[PDB]
């Protein structure tokens, strides 16, 4: 009954653990709460800007998946086509283990094993990783300049961490996925994310680059969590000290783009495409994704055993995972309150959104944050969820 | 009747494999077989030297080994000690798996398992080991010029990649060992050393550092294996290129000591030790062990399912592990030729020896090359034993 | 050729850790090695008498084994023998489990099972053990002045914890054994001790009380474990402050006998009966025991997966246990110097002895301490095995 959604984010921005903060729930299509917090930056204070614009990290991950359904729903390609028809480089895989013996892998990757997190790649920042010590030699991660097509060349000479389609393990293999489009194509991941997802949903803020005015609207990013580093033994301290990127995501890279992060966006943007997620259609009508692959891109994929579904041996407690991301599968097992098929994903620095078709609802949280101690996207939800239905 | 052991050695001279390789086997503690093939250097051609020195590398832990054994006879600690009584910084040792959950030891590190290499340390260039890039971080390997006391307090706050007792990996442990040694005795390790076994064998080369005259005399090395880079997916290229050791491995450092690599030695030298080695005894009948502790030291300690003893997917067919090295207890399952009992071990740069009770018999190889693709030492062996009746 | 049993005792008596500690090592039935160190007692400083006396405990149990052994041969019963023939009291058992299940037992307790602790019976000090509580309740340990035959009826209504013949744990089984001696044969379990051991080898001062001029000859007794208060969590702390033993081991009760300790005995006594087990006959040739049957007794009867062989979690790494007691069946895993096939037991109060056949050797150290944290039996073992050759 009362606002809890205000007094969790005040609660945040008035204990020095975030900078400032940007949520919206809507329901049936239309804003129900909203709110934010606190600052665009701590060191001069200056107020959150209207549209401000935040690096939404892992969330670019259900956009170029509902990327990837539209284009099977076209014909391009299908769940079952292995990647290696649209780039060679991926042919004869081997695969490595943790007592150091290396192998052929026994089958091929797929368009569904990279949307599934079950192709066998791994990520630089994957603590106890056999593989992760050669991403990070590679720089898969570090070099944000360094063009799509020709981190995939390096990334495609390394082994997986297991066979294709056996195991499940959060992964680069979405920016393989962006690549693949490509590949598939002929046409470059940015112009068809535009052209078939921002533009028909208004997304004039969403990309890869900061608009013409939008040095002024970046949020400042706070935090010291690494994803290409050294993977930490103890997770990094929560301090409000502003973050380094390095060159990992350049702000104004005509040329840079990937699967698994990098794009800017702002609160009503992320909401237009979680509020076309309810339905695949854009508030005029416009079909973006049939009803029928809709479902079969939501239909809970992979399910996990007792020690559930874990990123860095983090837990993310009842929920099992689509084509686009986690899905809730079971309400009893869950740590923080939900409906049974509340789907969506996060970012690294703390961006948060769910879709639950149960209550019609959307929620989005935005902020910059790497590497919190505070689930403040799952507080947020917990929050919306108490003062609905 | 044909010289097999001339033959192997001079046609990996040939070949332009190995530089230069020295060899003898004793039997009943005299010479019956000994040569040498090539050069000390290529590129000047020089002559093998009288009194040739060797870095024998991994060739240390038999001896470090040994003077656990003496020091376990003299009382001063037991198989069952948990270090952690002598250094209070492997007090709450840590675990971390392949998946990035670390956990709390469930069992105290004791003597017994460095020796046996169950404690759950690794090594620097262990490949696909979810540990080995905090060693190489660490530059464990790397900085030789550390003191042993300094290494082992940055490595004891690492987490092991198995619980102590319940698994076998090649590691970093003898060193620990060496370090233990010292916090047990109070005296350094290369003193004990000295005392205990080099003085009373006559091994008058043998140490942590070049004699006076040793400069001449060193061996050059060769080959492109690193132990502290990141770990090579496919073994380097077996080419004769003059191998940087970087700052791991000083001739004239007077406090460099370790209990995993690091001593000089030379062909008859080691072949003091390893005659030594039936029965606990110098030539003229000294007692350095005793024959019940000896018994205890050489019997099969770790046995292997599956595929076998391995280091970094490299097999030991048949091969058992003792408080030493290795042993042979299945001649069914060797892959070159041997007897029940035959024990040893050798070295990164290609050092080998074995010692074989039922022949009364011991063998070893010297030469320097970092990283063989072909098994010089093994082959020696198989040509000593093809050569006895 | 150094004393290194000496070494081990007097750096314990001179650490404070043990007040007085005697050793004898015979070989082909005459002392080779043998010493004293420290005093009887630290409160006068008295020197240890002239046959001075001790509290074996656990050292009861082969003399109490060796006597079942005597009447199977005789037979007065059998390895198979149900026990509830001889007393019903243990008719119709049941079994207890760490989830509060009880059951009946699926099968008899044997006169073996007794012997090799496999009948289901615990400890009143067994920590973290389901029925123990009901021992320490029923005072079974602590309450020595109750007649053994009473204390048995209390016993045999409490459950056990396992089927009989299913599990190894280290119990009061010998207590039941000597119990099932005396309704097996109408005589008591002293008595026959005297007559078939103790007299024909001449151990004149081995009993359940103290000859009349023992109180000057009995050994002060320090430490602080306890066999019948609540089980410890951690080790008691390891200090040489007199044992209060309560009314659970009294010097001159007549009536007092048990089986799985209580004896009193003397360096001397316990020789000649360890010396008598490498041959089954007194020193003068005759027959105690059977070749066979002596065979039938040593052979290793139960097998240890893990883990081994534990009490209480410690463990007797590499050994298995007989009728008897431990015997070594595999040096390679053994902790401490040994020979396969050493056989023997030891004495809550530290009290330890050992024969091992390859040496026709025979050992036995003396010691009044309960609860070490430094195991000197083992310590003297290895340092005797150490001094052969």
């Amino acid at each position: 009954m009362p606002d809890l959604l205000t007094n969790v984010a005040e609660n945040y921005v008035n204990q020095d653990l975030f900078a400032g903060i940007e949520w919206r729930i809507d329901q049936d299509g239309k804003p129900i709460f909203q709110g934010c917090a606190g600052v665009k930056d701590i060191e001069t204070r200056t107020f959150i800007p209207k549209n401000a614009i935040y690096r939404i990290y892992s969330m670019t991950k259900p956009i170029v998946s509902f990327l990837a359904m539209m284009l099977i729903e076209r014909g391009v390609f299908r769940l079952s086509s292995p990647i290696q028809n649209f780039d060679p480089r991926f042919k004869s895989m081997k695969v490595i283990d943790q007592h150091a013996h290396i192998e052929p892998a026994t089958a091929l990757i797929t368009i569904e094993h990279l949307l599934t997190h079950q192709a066998g790649f791994s990520y630089d920042w994957s603590l106890g990783c056999p593989i992760s010590a050669h991403y990070r030699d590679a720089q898969l991660i570090e070099d944000g300049g360094r063009d799509l097509t020709d981190m995939m060349g390096v990334l495609a000479e390394l082994p997986l961490v297991f066979h294709p389609g056996t195991q499940w393990k959060y992964s680069i293999s979405t920016d393989v996925l962006a690549h693949i489009i490509e590949c598939a194509t002929g046409e470059r991941v940015d112009d068809l994310l535009q052209r078939l997802i921002f533009d028909p949903l208004d997304m004039q803020d969403t990309g890869f680059s900061l608009p013409l005015d939008g040095a002024s609207r970046l949020m400042e990013v706070y935090g010291m969590r690494s994803l290409h580093g050294l993977p930490a033994l103890k997770p990094a301290p929560h301090v409000l000290v502003p973050a380094d990127l390095g060159s990992s995501h350049p702000t104004d890279d005509p040329d840079f783009r990937r699967g698994g992060h990098g794009l800017y966006s702002t609160l009503d943007d992320y909401m237009a495409f979680a509020n076309m997620l309810l339905s695949g259609q854009t508030p005029e009508g416009e079909t973006l994704l049939s009803p029928a692959v809709l479902k079969l891109a939501l239909a809970p994929r992979v399910h996990f055993g007792a020690r559930g579904m874990r990123i860095n041996d983090e837990p993310f407690a009842g929920y099992s995972w689509n084509l686009l991301g986690r899905v809730m599968t079971d309400v009893g097992a869950a740590a923080y309150a939900t409906h049974l098929g509340e789907f969506g994903w996060s970012g690294a620095a703390a961006t948060y959104f769910w879709v639950d078709p149960t209550k019609n609802m959307t929620g989005c949280v935005m902020t910059q944050f790497l590497g919190s101690q505070h689930p403040i996207g799952s507080d947020m939800q917990a929050a919306a969820m108490s003062m609905l239905g």
